């Protein structure tokens, strides 16, 4: 009815609207626009805001959309490469009192509508009101904190909403390094006993790894049904609220790390007829979890599990069923009047898949099946059955037909596929370029030849330097995309710089270095120099750093000269230091700074330090620190093997410091006249094994509790 091409025209057409009329945004870029629409349509005659050509109306910059009234439809829009100036990108309200009812947002894309600051939280879709629908939308590349889709519950007008959220595509969500990266949140703790009655169904969660809670259910009466979770880190958690129905969901973990399933807390939960495959998560992130709760819990803790059922689920090739998880002096109430019946557990990666943290007498176990090779400590309710798992018609590892029929599961088949969800006009393209997937480029010896070669390289490229040759930098060597810098086998080239940082990983960058020699003879006379650094600003794209067969010498022109220094506000999916040699360094090897707001922030997910020698380093090799009390979130995972530290950390101090690491493995490593190893084991169960280490002329391991396992610790 009304085609508009500028904000002025838009605001005129929506100043007065009647049932049936539509406002069309003409194709093109809509930059820095705050779209507001109020009106009252009709069941047969909605008020529609639509794109001229779905995929060709690009809302960008500092933009958002807020609407209120009745029977509004919003379709075909794209929000790409911007950030909302409010708290919400698409909002089903226009003020605290004016909400949308019986309205719909469909066939719409939000693509990287992320703040440049990774620590700032917003909501991408905020649902208010009653009887709203959110369907067939694509939400991709959320790089900051916050919830992608939230159902709000802060007033009566938004409770008992019966919203429907369905057929949406939730694309990859990088690990945040902090709390609050849920994909779907239904309610909040402050209104958690209130009823929402939301249905989320037929959605596809694709590597939505923001945090441990993929779906944070925080209100009563919801149905989370018939969704697909593909290699998703974290769980579907019934965090607060009762009378949740969780059925027909398929978790395709594929043996990826930290892949969890369904966590029951609180009352009258039904978790049945779900399918799980290849889930590796443990404890609060296990494939199936039933928590202990706090008697007379405050609304923000954990209600004891009562009147709940966990039945007729299929759990294949998964590792952890955790009953009573969280049990302690506070969470002292074990599950009661609940049942665990008719489940099929077929896995061989963990032959003792159950952990019981408390008395499970309050749970009636009946009719379950567990593969011959595995055992349960529960005396009743389980029958052993052979491990028979065959890929079926729809490409899914399935139990035998006779067991399926015995529990009335039906076919093992996805309730929805990747191809049936999201906007119909927007591709689902990978956004990450792999190391060495591009061209090999020669870098001749000399001054700023590496600088120039990087400036024109592309993601995936490999810069190959001349063996034994000299390289000098007088400018920053900036890495704007995944790149490899290396020499083929033979004599290491030597790299020097007159700048305070040799190489900086910029936002979007990631770096492999192999068979290089970095030396400090040309470095400037400043404190805080480093060989490799991050960008110096918040980087809302996680980076990666791989260092293999590298030699680093004479970082001593001034104090605090580090090998690698990540500034506050950056996050590394993986840092690997392999088979490398470091000598005469006044700083730390790895300086992993943090921007402390949430005390739970951490700056690296996976750290591997293996095959190295560290000699005459005044500061530590690495401090890995996560504060706060979140037992539930990830921790860094750290592996330290086959290294030698000679005169490290003596410039009282420590040579390595690990604090709030959820998984720490140290082995085959010798300290020689170094500061001691320092540990701090946080509440929960941080897994910590230290085997075959020699502490020659080194003080005793510094720890807070004896809570770790240790074997073969020699003190010379
Ligand atoms: O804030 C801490 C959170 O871990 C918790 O309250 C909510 C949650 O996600 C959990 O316990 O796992």
């Amino acid at each position: 009815m009304g085609l508009v091409e500028n904000i002025k025209q838009f605001n005129d057409a929506v100043s007065s609207v009647k049932p049936g009329d539509e406002i069309v945004l003409a194709n093109g870029s809509w930059n820095d626009v705050e779209l507001v629409l109020k009106g009252k349509g009709l069941p047969d005659k909605p008020i529609t805001l639509k794109a001229q050509t779905p995929g060709k109306v690009i809302i960008t910059g500092q933009s958002n959309l807020a609407f209120s009234g009745e029977y509004i439809v919003i379709s075909g829009l794209v929000f790409k490469d911007g950030a909302t100036p409010t708290g919400e990108v698409i909002s089903f309200r226009t003020s605290n009192e004016d909400v949308a009812n019986h309205s719909r947002v469909t066939n719409t894309v939000i693509d990287n509508f992320s703040t440049d600051l990774r620590q700032m939280s917003d909501l991408w879709v905020a649902m208010y009101g009653k009887h709203n629908r959110l369907d067939h939308n694509s939400l991709v590349n959320k790089r900051n904190r916050g919830v992608t889709v939230a159902v709000r519950m802060n007033s009566e007008a938004s409770r008992k909403n019966h919203h429907i959220i369905e057929y949406n595509y939730f694309g990859p969500r990088q690990i945040l390094g902090a709390n609050g990266g849920e994909t779907l949140r239904i309610g909040t703790s402050h209104f958690s006993r209130e009823y929402s009655n939301t249905t989320a169904q037929y959605n596809y969660f694709d590597r939505t790894n923001g945090e441990h809670e993929i779906i944070s259910n925080k209100s009563s009466g919801n149905s989370l049904i018939k969704n697909v979770f593909f290699e998703t880190q974290g769980t579907l958690t019934m965090r607060h609220g009762h009378f949740t129905k969780v059925e027909g969901n398929y978790f395709l973990g594929n043996r990826k790390p930290n892949t969890g399933g369904i966590r029951i807390i609180n009352e009258s939960q039904t978790v049945s007829n779900n399918y799980m495959y290849g889930l590796t998560g443990k404890r609060l992130r296990g494939a199936l979890v039933i928590m202990n709760g706090v008697p007379n819990s405050p609304p923000n803790r954990y209600d004891p599990v009562i009147d709940s059922a966990m039945n007729n689920n299929i759990v294949i090739d998964s590792d952890h069923i955790e009953l009573g998880a969280g049990a302690d002096a506070e969470r002292s109430a074990a599950p009661s009047t609940s049942e665990f019946k008719g489940n099929i557990i077929l896995g061989k990666s963990n032959l003792e898949p159950f952990t019981l943290y408390d008395d499970m007498s309050g749970i009636n176990f009946e009719g379950n099946y567990l593969n011959d090779e595995a055992s349960t400590p529960i005396k009743t309710g389980f029958a052993s059955t052979p491990y028979s798992v065959t890929t079926n018609q729809y490409g899914l590892k399935s139990p035998d037909k006779a067991l399926l029929d015995e529990i009335g599961f039906g076919e093992v088949k996805l309730p929805v596929t990747k191809e049936e969800v999201g906007a119909d006009f927007y591709p689902k393209n990978e956004a990450l370029v792999a190391f060495q997937s591009g061209k090999t480029i020669h870098v001749k010896a000399g001054t700023d030849t590496l600088t120039s070669a990087l400036a024109t390289s592309q993601g995936g490229d490999v810069l190959v330097l001349e063996n034994g040759a000299d390289y000098l930098l007088t400018k920053f060597a900036e890495v704007h995309h995944p790149v490899t810098i290396m020499a083929k086998a033979g004599k290491k080239p030597v790299i020097r710089s007159q700048k305070p940082n040799f190489i900086n990983i910029e936002n979007g960058g990631a770096l492999e270095v192999e068979n290089l020699w970095f030396d400090g003879a040309e470095s400037p006379d400043y404190k805080g120099n480093t060989i490799i650094g991050t960008s110096g600003y918040s980087m809302n794209i996680n980076y990666n750093l791989s260092v293999r067969n590298v030699k680093v010498t004479d970082l001593d022109v001034n104090g605090y000269f580090y090998f690698f220094k990540a500034n506050a506000g950056t996050f590394a999916d993986s840092i690997e230091i392999i088979d490398s040699e470091f000598s005469n360094i006044t700083g730390a090897i790895l300086q992993l700074n943090r921007e402390v707001d949430d005390l739970g922030v951490y700056s690296v997910e996976n750290l591997v330090i293996s095959g190295n020698t560290f000699t005459n380093v005044k500061e530590e090799v690495v401090t890995v620190y996560r504060g706060g009390t979140d037992e539930s979130t990830f921790g860094p995972m750290v592996s330290v093997t086959n290294n030698t530290l000679t005169n490290v950390g003596k410039g009282s101090g420590a040579s390595m410091y690990f604090h709030g690491v959820q998984k720490l493995n140290i082995s085959e490593t010798k300290w020689d006249n170094s500061a001691p190893l320092e540990l701090f084991l946080t509440n929960g169960g941080p897994i910590t094994v230290i085997d075959n280490v020699e502490m020659k002329n080194t003080d005793k391991i510094r720890a807070n509790n004896d809570e770790y396992e240790s074997s073969n610790v020699t003190y010379d």
